[PDB]
């Protein structure tokens, strides 16, 4: 029973983790206003702290192979508490300092997103690990959608992005003592070499890629879209997106439970063909979306809602296929490296892409609001693509999965 509690605090560890993350980009708007400093500074806050997410990502990874998963993992909830509490503190001459908190949270964040899901995978091993690993991974859609409802709420309380800052920060030391507490007690350079080799773990990190491009296109920009589509059709964008988002994740982890047990019953590569067919479905309804964009009179743009469900299905199909086919001593590495590949490939290289579509688009005829709404469809027109190859690399999963499988649990056996 005390691995059941665990994996639910280890799931209110990244509710945490996730609503730290865009606290600092729901309310970008008013630290932009604050600072005096432009959208350079605005990009600056997020791509510092992912370019230090991928910095600590292989590090902690390796620590967390080599000795005590747990206490890592609580120093990290502990230290990117306590740091973006103290960047709360910032005064308004100091931007640097906000931006070097930032790095250091990204630091310190690292150890949550690359230890937690090997103790998931420790924790149990069957059907129920899936479950859980849902849970874990429908913290993701809950922390995303309730970092925008935050950071709205604060604001909608006190004129300060401080208590967005101050809020969180305190549950999250919280969560740190509780992590400490009621979770049990469960070379590099070659185990490396040997996670290429596995063409099982390849594709399935590719499928993440594309995942990530799709979800930071998509988020960073159809608001604006939808914006355009007012404007030429003729705030609170913020919290319907997000609440939006939350309750599509809700229903998205469940529709991929829910579709992953009931086609285990006809095959053994139920874990990597699911996620296809769901992928190139979103990517499908993707593109009614912009259709949507034209006439949302009528339907308002309903093809979000679908396409999101469809999307946010296989973030725990791709751990539990990385739990079967890396080895225990092997998944930290591998869910590190993963992310590594994933976030440089993924969610920091889709909006600077798509900007700089849109920016080339609207060069080359002459500005007008309805072609600015059109070239931003043209340059999001990109994002269908990336989710039709995320669900090729997924069938590229499923011819090697069966193999992979069998030799993971050989090798485990022995």
């Amino acid at each position: 029973e005390k691995r059941k509690a665990a994996a639910a605090i280890l799931s209110l560890g990244n509710v945490l983790n996730y609503l730290d993350r865009y606290t600092v980009a729901g309310v970008l708007l008013d630290i932009q206003q604050h600072f005096g400093v432009k959208d350079r500074g605005a990009g600056l806050l997020q791509s510092v702290f992912i370019c230090s997410f991928m910095v600590a990502a292989p590090i902690f990874g390796y620590l967390g192979d080599r000795f005590n998963r747990k206490v890592i993992l609580s120093c990290g909830i502990f230290f990117w508490s306590a740091v973006t509490f103290s960047s709360s503190f910032i005064p308004q001459q100091y931007f640097w300092l906000l931006v070097l908190s930032r790095g250091l949270v990204g630091i310190g964040e690292a150890s949550y997103s690359t230890i937690a899901p090997t103790i998931i995978g420790d924790l149990f091993t069957k059907n129920t690990r899936t479950l859980m690993l849902s849970v874990f991974y429908f913290a993701i859609p809950l922390g995303s959608g309730l970092g925008y409802i935050t950071g709205s709420s604060v604001k909608q309380a006190a004129g300060d992005w401080h208590w967005a800052l101050r809020v969180s920060p305190v549950l999250g030391m919280i969560t740190g003592t509780l992590i400490l507490i009621l979770v049990p007690a469960t070379s590099w350079l070659r185990d490396m070499k040997a996670l290429i080799r596995n063409r099982s773990y390849v594709f399935s990190s590719l499928a993440t890629s594309a995942v990530s491009f799709a979800t930071g296109a998509l988020g960073m920009w159809i608001p604006l879209y939808l914006h355009r589509a007012q404007v030429v059709q003729k705030a609170k964008d913020s919290l319907i997106f997000g609440a939006i988002t939350c309750f599509t994740g809700f229903l998205g982890v469940v529709t991929g439970a829910g579709a992953t047990r009931w086609c285990r019953l006809k095959t053994q590569r139920a874990d990597p063909l699911v996620c296809a067919v769901g992928m190139l479905g979103s990517a499908i309804f993707i593109c009614l979306i912009f259709v949507a964009a034209k006439s949302s009179i009528v339907g308002a743009y309903i093809c979000i809602f679908v396409g999101e469900t469809l999307l946010f299905s296989n973030w725990a199909i791709t751990a539990d296929i990385l739990m079967y086919v890396v080895i225990p001593t092997r998944r930290a590495t591998a869910v590190a490296l993963q992310s590594f590949t994933s976030h440089l490939l993924g969610d920091a290289g889709s909006p600077y892409l798509i900007g700089f579509i849109s920016d080339l688009i609207r060069q080359s005829t002459k500005d007008s609001p309805l072609w600015e709404f059109l070239s931003l469809g043209y340059a999001l027109m990109l994002c269908p693509f990336v989710v039709v190859l995320g669900g090729m690399f997924f069938l590229a999963t499923a011819l090697f999965f069966v193999s992979d499988r069998a030799r993971a649990e050989q090798q485990v056996n022995q």
